[PDB]
This record gives C-alpha cells, structure tokens and sequence, in this order.
C-alpha cells in the first residue's frame, strides 16, 4: 500500500539488471534471520567503487537504474532483497513485467520514467550526493531538486 517516500536517491547506471545480479541464488539458500539485505547487488558489492558503497548511498532508498530492471523470470525474492536493504522505490525507462508485478503486491513502487528523465536524475543526484528524490503515487510525480518529472505504474 505504498502511498508516497522520500529518500536519497541511488544513481545505478545498469541495463538489463537480471533477478541473480540483483539476488544471487546462492542467498536463497544461506541461514539468515534478518533478510536479504547482504545478498542484494551481493556480486557487486566486493568492489569499493560500487556505488552502494559509496556514501550517502550506502543509506539510499530510491534506486534510479537503467533500462530493464528486474528482467529473468523473477524471484519475489529479488524484490525483497531491495526492500530488506531499505529501498522504496525503483525507477527505470522499463522494468520486466514479473519483477513489476511483484513489486506492487510487496510494496515496492516500481516507477516507469523516461530515458532522458533518467538521465536527468543520474546527473542530479551524482552531481550533488544525498539528494532526496520524493516519489507520489496519487500525483504520479518524481521530484527532485527543481525537476518534477512524470512517472507511470502501467
């Protein structure tokens, strides 16, 4: 029941971020009593330079990502693993149709922007780190700095 977050945007200039990058398997099977939270981008992560390690992304919770988020089949899992790290909020030009289905049940708003308006908030939020990004669902607008840029959910 989402309804509207605010939070530090994420700059993740991926495409075609599949459900085992974004969980790897491996996780669904490693005793945990807290979540996914060290599984998510779990591949990535080793390398200092990624930008969830960098800080203030390291406290992000609106991933602004490349096209096609979430294609392969997806697990719920990987929609989870996203929430467990804290994220609220996805936002990509496309994002695989079963990932999109299962953020909506979970609570992930997964918000679908334009390719230039991507661009726009990467440049953003790169250029000034910690910037809030404010998702409403109700206006369907992403905010940002002095940017108000549309979004869809279908």
């Amino acid at each position: 029941a989402f309804h509207t977050h605010s939070g530090i945007g994420v700059p993740l200039r991926r495409s075609n971020v599949d459900t085992d990058q974004i969980i790897p398997a491996v996780f669904l099977k490693r005793v945990t009593r807290t979540g996914f939270e060290d599984g998510l981008f779990a591949g990535w992560r080793s390398d200092p330079a990624f930008v969830l390690n960098l800080s203030p992304f390291d406290r992000g919770s609106v991933l602004v990502a490349g096209p096609d988020f979430g294609t392969g089949s997806s697990r719920e899992h990987a929609v989870w693993a996203l929430m467990d790290y804290g994220f609220r909020v996805v936002i990509s030009s496309r994002f695989g149709d079963i990932f999109r289905g299962n953020a909506g049940k979970a609570g992930l708003l997964a918000a679908e922007v334009a390719q230039d308006d991507v661009e726009i908030l990467w440049k953003l939020i790169e250029q000034s780190p910690g910037l809030e990004i404010t998702a409403n669902l109700q206006d369907r607008i992403i905010t940002a700095a002095t940017v108000v840029l549309p979004f869809k959910i279908d």
